Parts: C-alpha cells; sequence; structure tokens
C-alpha cells in the first residue's frame, strides 16, 4: 500500500528527532526538530510522496492546529494506531557510527538515514529501502 | 539523466530559496537556505541525495565551488559537480508560490506548498509521476 506511513518521534543529545516510515518499503525519512515543525515536516514529505495515511500512537498531533491544517491542504488522514521501534534503534546505531564524522546531530542523522536508505535491505542483493519505495509507487500508478 | 540534477539559487520576499531539478523529470525540491554558500547548501544535498539517486549535480556559476562543506558532502554522498547547467523552473515556483502565499504564515511553508503543486500537477505525466517511473525504469535495468 503505497501512501501509509508511521509518525514518531524520538531523542538524542535533548534534541526530537522526528521519523517517518513508509510501512511497505522500510523507507525512511528523518529530521531533528513543535506542531508547526510536524506540520511542515509532513507537507514536504507529501510534496515528495504520495502520503495518504499516517499513523501514530499517541494523541499529540489530534490537537495540533497547524498539522490539522497540513493534513487538510495536503489530504492526509491521520489514524491512531501504528500499524519501526526496530527502527528508531537501528538508526541511532547508525548515528553512533557516524555522529565523529558530523559537527552538528542534524548532519548525523541525515548521515544515518542515507545509510539506511541505500544499503541493501537484505544485507547483499536485492533492493534498498529507497529502491523498493520508487519500484513501489511506480507500480501503483501503473495500475 | 538517471541521477543528473540541476541546483540554482531563487529570491523572494528577501530570501535565498535553494532549487535542486531533476533534469529528466522536472521534479524539483526546494528549502529556504542562507546567502552564504557553506554547510546549509552541504545539508540540502546530503538530504536530497539520501532519498533520490544524486550521481551528478550541475551548477552555471561559481558559488557552489568555494565552500569545503559542500565539497566534504559530495564527496562523502558519492555526488559529483559539473559547471554548465545549459531549466527556468524558478518562474512557475514563484507563479505558484504567490497563488498560495496567501494560505501560509511562513515563507517556507508557501515554498513547500508549491513544490508540492508542481511535482503533482500534470493529461499525461506529473513531474512527481515521471522521476519515479524513470528510476524505476532504470532499476529493472
Ligand atoms: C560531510 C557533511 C555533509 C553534509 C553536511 O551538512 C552539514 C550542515 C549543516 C547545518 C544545517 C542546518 C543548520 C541550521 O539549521 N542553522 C540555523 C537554523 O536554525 C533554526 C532551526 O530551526 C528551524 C525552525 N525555525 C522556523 O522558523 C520554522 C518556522 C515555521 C515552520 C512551519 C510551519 C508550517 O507548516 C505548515 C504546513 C501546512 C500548513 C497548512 C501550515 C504550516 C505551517 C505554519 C505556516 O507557515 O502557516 C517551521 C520552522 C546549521 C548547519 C555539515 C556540517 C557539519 O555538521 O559537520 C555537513 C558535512
Amino acid at each position: 500500500s503505497p501512501g501509509i506511513w508511521q509518525l514518531d518521534c524520538t531523542h538524542l543529545e535533548g534534541k526530537v528527532i522526528l521519523v517517518a516510515v513508509h510501512v511497505a518499503s522500510g523507507y525512511i525519512e528523518a529530521e531533528v526538530i513543535t506542531g508547526q515543525e510536524t506540520a511542515y515536516f509532513l507537507l514536504k514529505l507529501a510534496g515528495r510522496w504520495p502520503v495518504k495515511t499516517v499513523h501514530t500512537d499517541n494523541g499529540s498531533n489530534f490537537t495540533s492546529t497547524t498539522v490539522k491544517a497540513a493534513c487538510e491542504w495536503a489530504g492526509i488522514k491521520q489514524e491512531f494506531g501504528i500499524p519501526i521501534e526496530s527502527m528508531n534503534k537501528e538508526l541511532k546505531k547508525i548515528i553512533g557510527q557516524v555522529r565523529d564524522q558530523a559537527e552538528h546531530l542534524k548532519t548525523a542523522v541525515q548521515m544515518a538515514v542515507f545509510i539506511h536508505n541505500k544499503k541493501r535491505k537484505g544485507g547483499i542483493g536485492g533492493y534498498s529501502a529507497g529502491e523498493r519505495i520508487v519500484d513501489i509507487i511506480a507500480t501503483d500508478i501503473e495500475t
């Protein structure tokens, strides 16, 4: 299902990291950060990918006027219950291996996102998450 | 033109907007950045190359060749910089930003609304449909 994403948060060095997983592929986006910030994040994602339903596991985004606005503008359905916590874990491990390469945590997070999406999902051969999401989307339009 | 992008700067409301165009599809990504070409240009490129295949980046002035961080970002991710960008997306974008500007407080929000529209609206195929088709085609190769 090409447009289904899970959105979660996580924390490092006193910053919050917003994390969005395309569930069907394992492709992820992320950024360091409010409700405006999540709204902006969602708008940016939806203008790059098919963002149709976003699952979150707590009440926080349902009380954010800008998120609600971004979702209406963009055509996103928020849904509670999510339907990727091993995701936040591998991201941080990768952030561990790159952190020394970067002066800003933000850069480290984006190095780790890069690695995640570009490595072979299976270790060897097959697709990366970055390839799968495009593959998934190509086939849904085709249909 | 499978991993070939154009990079440029456009200006609105006293701000600089960085814009990368996937040449074969016309798909664009954009963000508000500093006058300085440095760390935040490197970061935009790192992020872009994490979402799409970015192998060669064209520019047609010298600004993008004066930052050590941009060079380190290109090395890290496997990006070649080429001079020569021989694509006035900047003009339809600003059209659209002006269309949607009232719908948002922050300019950068209006930029992202205009990116969304430009990439989604076709007829034949939208830029967003094209880039996916291009990349999927290639993978199968
Ligand atoms: C090898 C290599 C490779 C790459 C590298 O890269 C780098 C780097 C770097 C590097 C990057 C970056 C910085 C850096 O950030 N600098 C300073 C900036 O700091 C401020 C940050 O906070 C931002 C938040 N500020 C906001 O103002 C704001 C305001 C509004 C909204 C919204 C919304 C919205 O969305 C909506 C959506 C919909 C609707 C309907 C409404 C809305 C609405 C509402 C509406 O507008 O109406 C959001 C935010 C600094 C440094 C390095 C260097 C290193 O590290 O070694 C490097 C090295």
